[PDB]
């Protein structure tokens, strides 16, 4: 049964950091990219994608521009881990890792921002 | 490019009917029923989970049991209905379609529920 794990399901992480959020999914044999899809995306907003080729950044949503990438080559270790650069408030929320590989699964990551008061003043 | 697509976003139905709400997804003339998952939820509950030909509980949630069914009849026509039946207050919100069939791709869905003030009592209570 193909299952998607995160082995944190929540990350507290400070404004203007980098973060990584890590996914997990089973590759026995040698990964076969064709045969792959991930997808990653938070409150409906698409942050990356591969799919079987390679990433389409014409769907990626604008704040996430230049600013979320995913490790490629960690993908034959069963590793979707998304690495957004330049920790922003509007990164706070739940974010969801879904893939298809031999079958379908996703799973759900809280993110919390902490960010110093001239941040949050910003934005408010 | 494989993709869902949606003919209604927005559903208002009426307390204690039925509703069936529908996703589609292109069929090349005949199903592979091997290869294809549907997986309906709603606010991260899970509806319906249609693997290898047959509907897949107990990953159903409890407010949707024997409510909740895939009419399987029209999936070769690349439609994933979902029906409800008897629906509820707690049934109005959002809902994804999330399909695999060689591609994957999901689409949302919104649905508001009418009820009157009896209903909405109890439901204001509990
Ligand atoms: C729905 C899903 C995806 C979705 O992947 C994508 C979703 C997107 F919106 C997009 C962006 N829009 C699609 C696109 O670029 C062109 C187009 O319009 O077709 C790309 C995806 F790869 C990727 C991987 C797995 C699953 C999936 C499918 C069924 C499931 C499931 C997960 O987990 C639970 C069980 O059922």
């Amino acid at each position: 049964a193909f299952t998607v794990t995160v082995p944190k399901d929540l990350y507290v992480v400070e404004y203007g950091s980098n973060m990584t959020i890590e996914c997990k999914f089973p590759v026995e044999k040698q990964l076969d990219l064709a045969a792959l899809i991930v997808y990653w995306e938070m409150e409906d907003k698409n942050i990356i994608q591969f799919v079987h080729g390679e990433e389409d950044l014409k769907v990626q949503h604008s704040s996430y521009r230049q600013r979320a990438r995913l490790l490629k080559d960690q993908l034959s270790l069963g590793n979707a881990a998304l690495q957004i650069t330049d920790v922003k408030l509007q990164d706070a929320g739940v974010y969801r890792c879904m893939i298809s590989y031999g079958g379908a699964d996703y799973k759900r990551i809280t993110v919390k921002v902490n960010a110093p008061y001239a941040a949050a003043l910003e934005h408010h």
